Formats: structure tokens, sequence, C-alpha cells
């Protein structure tokens, strides 16, 4: 981990929000070198309570150096702290496998699903091993490094803040219900639990191709439709053996989901025979993935481990 200068890093342009702040696409130019090495770039909202503290690199970089050693989730290789907090990460170069699954619907293939959902797991598992509560696990935040191996993102802010997400306006309110186990929406209580209910969410978009959930259904209806037994509907791709794990992960009762190692072994044991578990439809050429780097200059890094 470095501490970067202001002057060390470019925003290029906006690549979307998450909780707590905005990610820039940026470059990153290691200072006295010439060297240009994409990275993504964090930026925190301004905290706009009237009785918050008007006040550093230690604490953050206390908080955020943590996960660091797993294949399967992300980590930061900088911060900068000036008038804002940003933190920076290599950029994962196809973007996230929301938008692949979208964009390549039935192209997809049976083995690299199973492929994919074994490895959230795997991340999930590592981050509950350093005891790292996720808070918003969805498909939107697991990030392509290449079609055989994905990472996921965007975590250890809250308590890094100190701050529930719903008491930090500069939101504007927005979080991200349909992902949300009944007693995160309810009571604002997360846990390892927790996120294993937005696990079976994240499953049920890579196997729709992307579907939004409860689509139609307004967030504030969310709560009366989970507590009378409601749920995500089966996807046509996969098999009853499949959906049973993903409504195990919806029960209200949280000590009855599946844990995350249980998670990993049914998906490596399924991912070894995937046509008996998932089968693509004729309904539902290879697939393409879409590059974040395809406008880049060819002379810079792919990748900031590269860099010396
Ligand atoms: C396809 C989906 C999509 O377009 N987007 C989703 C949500 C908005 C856009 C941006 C895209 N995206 N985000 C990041 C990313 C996410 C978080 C982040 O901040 C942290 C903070 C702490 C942390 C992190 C990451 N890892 C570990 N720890 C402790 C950053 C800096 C960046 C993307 C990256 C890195 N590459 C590509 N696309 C990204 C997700
Ligand atoms: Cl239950």
């Amino acid at each position: 981990m470095r501490i970067l200068k202001e002057t060390e890093l470019r925003k290029v342009k906006v690549l979307g929000s998450g909780a707590f702040g905005t990610v820039y696409k940026g470059i990153w130019i290691p200072d006295g070198e010439n060297v240009k090495i994409p990275v993504a770039i964090k930026v925190l909202r301004e905290n706009t309570s009237p009785k918050a503290n008007k006040e550093d690199e230690a604490y953050v970089m206390a908080y955020v150096m943590a996960g660091v050693g797993s294949p399967y989730v992300s980590r930061l290789l900088g911060i900068c702290l000036t008038s804002t907090v940003q933190l920076v990460t290599q950029l994962m170069p196809y973007g996230c496998l929301l938008d692949h699954v979208r964009e390549n619907r039935g192209r997809l293939g049976s083995q690299d699903l199973l492929n994919w959902c074994m490895q959230i797991a795997k991340g999930m598992s590592y981050l509950e091993d350093v005891r790292l509560v996720h808070r918003d696990l969805a498909a939107r935040n697991v990030l392509v490094k290449s079609p055989n191996h994905v990472k996921i993102t965007d975590f250890g802010l809250a308590r890094l803040l100190d701050i529930d997400e719903t008491e930090y306006h500069a939101d504007g309110g927005k979080v991200p219900i349909k992902w949300m186990a009944l007693e995160s929406i309810l009571r604002r209580r997360f846990t390892h639990q927790s996120d294993v209910w937005s696990y079976g969410v994240t499953v049920w978009e890579l196997m729709t191709f992307g579907a939004k959930p409860y689509d139609g259904i307004p967030a504030r209806e969310i709560p009366d439709l989970l507590e009378k037994g409601e749920r995500l509907p089966q996807p046509p791709i996969c098999t009853i053996d499949v959906y049973m794990i993903m409504v195990k992960c919806w029960m209200i009762d949280s000590e009855c989901r599946p844990r995350f190692r249980e998670l990993v072994s049914e998906f490596s044991r399924m991912a070894r025979d995937p046509q008996r578990f998932v089968v693509i439809q004729n309904e539902d050429d290879s697939t393409f993935y879409r590059s974040l780097l395809e406008d880049d200059d060819m002379g810079d890094l792919v990748d900031a481990e590269e860099y010396l």
C-alpha cells in the first residue's frame, strides 16, 4: 500500500456509484516516473452532517489494509487524502460480471456460470475468515479480471466511517433493498449470514443473465413480500438442485442459511459436472468480453502489479 500525492492521480471518466462514494476510471503516474497505470478511484462523498466532526492517513490505512490475500477479492494499492478521500485500486479490465452476462445471454456456458458462482463463494469465505462483513454483495460488485477469474470489490467502508449507510445522507437514501436480508432491512443488522442472503440473489442474477430481482415491485413493498414467504422465482436454466441452494440463502432464520464454506464445496461439486445442474436452453457464437481499456494508450500498463 502507498500514500499517493494528488499530482499522481488523474480522473478520466466516471464509472458509477456505490455506497459512500463514486468510482472513476483514472490514471496513476507514480511520482517521479513516466509510466501510466490504469486505476479505479473511489472518491468518498462529503459527510453532510452538521454535527459531524469537521476533521487522517493512518486511520484510513489501518481500516482499508484488510483482506489483501485472496485472488477473489480486490485490494487497494493506495490512498490519497486531501480535501477528499480517494481510494485507489487496480482497474479490473473487463468490468463487472453483471454487464458480461447481460450482453452475452445465451452465448454463456454452464461451466462458466458455475465456476463464477464458486469463485464468488471463495471470496466471501475469505472475507468471513478475516471477519469482514461485506454488506453489499451483488453481481455489479463482482469484477472480471479475465474470463476464468472474478473478484469481489467494494467493502470495508461502513466500518471505516462508523456510519450506517442510511444515515450518510450524501448517498440520497439509496440502499440495495432487493439484495438485503430481512434483518438488514428492518433492523440494520449485517452479518456474514446476511451476506449469504445477498450471495443467493447474486447467483440468481447470474443465472437469469442479469435480470433485475423483483422487477416492478417497489422497494417499500419488499419487506412485506418477504415476510409473507414470497421469493425470487426459479431461473429457467437452473435445476431444482441449484434453486434449492438459493432458497436456503433466503430463509428468515439466518442460522439456517448455508455457510460460505459449504457453498464453496457445493458449487465446486456442481462445476465438475455442469450440464447436470445448469442447462442453457435454445430459447436463451462465442462470448464477448468488453474491455474498459479499449481506449487506453497501448504503452500504459495493463495491471498495476507489473509496476516495480
Ligand atoms: C459493471 C458495474 C459497474 O459498472 N460498476 C459497479 C458499480 C459502479 C460501477 C463501477 C464498478 N467498479 N467499481 C470498482 C471499485 C469499487 C469499489 C472501490 O472501492 C474500494 C474500497 C475499499 C476496498 C476495495 C475497493 N477493495 C478492497 N477494499 C478494502 C474501488 C476503488 C473500485 C471497480 C474496479 C476496481 N474495477 C472495475 N470496475 C469497478 C462497479
Ligand atoms: Cl425461516
